[PDB]
């Protein structure tokens, strides 16, 4: 029988069996990978269907088991106190037994997973960024000793219905299953695949967390309230009903992408007291239609803001717009008119490129450089 050996530090190895087991042994630290390509077995991976970490490791590195495609199970003993960055990426990981001492997470352990049913282990403290983006997780249990869960949590995880959070966590909580932190000041993750064609952002929010409505199914409307000030990076990104949105003037910080591929949204009013219209805002939003920017504090549209928005026909630009950067209506193929406010100062070379716009201000000049401005 092929019995193989890895050579992973003086004091670990790994011996993968006959029977698809990889079995790390030894004392200490896992190394750290930086490239998949440096793991041990990963000639091997085709063959490991389960790894066991046995006592006497303290942490799995970054990577370990990262494309481990065909592992469907890990065993964590009892020593292992952390789990690297992507250690379980794109493994086929359903279950897991052990985990009882890790406290830390990195990001991306649990990418592309075929969990169903996910708790985390009883000294979890911290959860790393974007931990199940591909993740087939359908529940994600937070329990009492987690004190930090970084961005992204239900990020690209489309099968997540439920995060349920323990009464006695005393960072985090979850309402009808959507996570916030303990006072509901951070909507930290609504779960893609959870049922409901509308929701407010309770009152008591200030910050919706980036990603936090990413890749949502079922919303047609969101109502942001008052309270809210922040909105984080593709806050509102790809969702899949959304068909409407209205930025409230409360809103002072805009992520990037907030809106991008949000393929069945109509229409957004905007009213933000932001300086700027954060890049890629609405990129890739294919059905909308209209769109009115209103707020004195409005200088700058980003690039790509509305970029291959090619149904956008009304566009009502901010009163006090100075700038209108490359490929802001970039292919806006049904933009034919639109109104320039009398502050406009410079129009980037390619800010209308692909869009039915063939006239651009009369106080505004084509500069030898192709850009419009005094």
């Amino acid at each position: 029988g092929a019995s193989i050996t890895y050579n992973v530090s003086s004091t670990i190895k790994g011996v993968l069996t006959d029977d698809g087991v990889l079995t790390i042994s030894g004392t200490g630290a896992m190394p750290d990978y930086t490239k998949i390509a440096n793991i041990p077995w990963y000639k091997d991976r085709d063959r490991i269907s389960e790894v066991r970490v046995n006592s006497g490791i303290t942490s799995i590195g970054e990577a370990n088991f990262n494309s481990c495609y065909n592992m469907t199970k890990v065993t964590v003993a009892s020593t292992v106190t952390s789990i690297g960055d992507g250690a379980f990426a794109d493994t086929k990981l359903q279950s897991y037994t052990g985990m009882e001492r890790v406290k830390k997470f990195g990001d991306y352990v649990f990418q592309g997973t075929d969990l169903d049913d996910f708790e985390f282990p009883g000294a979890t403290t911290e959860i790393g960024n974007y931990i199940f983006y591909n993740s087939s997780v359908k529940r994600i249990v937070i329990p009492k000793s987690v004190t930090t869960i970084k961005d992204g949590i239900g990020y690209k995880a489309e099968n997540l219905e439920k995060i349920e959070v323990s009464s006695n966590n005393k960072n985090y909580v979850a309402e009808n299953y959507v996570l916030y932190n303990k006072n509901k000041t951070i909507l930290e993750s609504y779960p893609a695949a959870k049922t409901g064609t509308e929701f407010t952002i309770p009152s008591t929010v200030k910050t919706v967390t980036a990603y936090g409505f990413s890749y949502g199914k079922n919303l047609k409307k969101i109502t942001i309230t008052s309270g809210v000030t922040t909105l984080g990076d593709g806050a509102f990104y790809g969702m899949k009903a959304l068909d409407e949105i209205a930025i409230p003037k409360n809103v002072t910080s805009i992520g990037s992408f907030l809106l991008q591929n949000c393929t069945a949204l109509k229409t957004l009013n905007f009213y933000a007291k932001v300086k700027t219209v954060p890049y890629l805002l609405c990129s890739g939003c294919s059905n909308l239609t209209k769109v009115v920017m209103d707020n004195s504090a409005i200088e700058t549209l980003e690039p790509r803001v509305f970029m291959d928005c090619v149904k956008l026909s009304s566009v009502t630009l901010p009163t006090a717009l100075k700038t209108i950067q490359v490929y802001a209506f970039k292919n806006c193929k049904a933009l034919s008119t639109i109104s320039y406010p009398k502050s406009i100062t410079l129009i980037e070379s390619g800010a209308f490129e692909g869009s039915s716009i063939t006239k651009y201000p009369t106080w505004l000049s084509k500069g030898n450089n192709g850009d419009y401005g005094i």
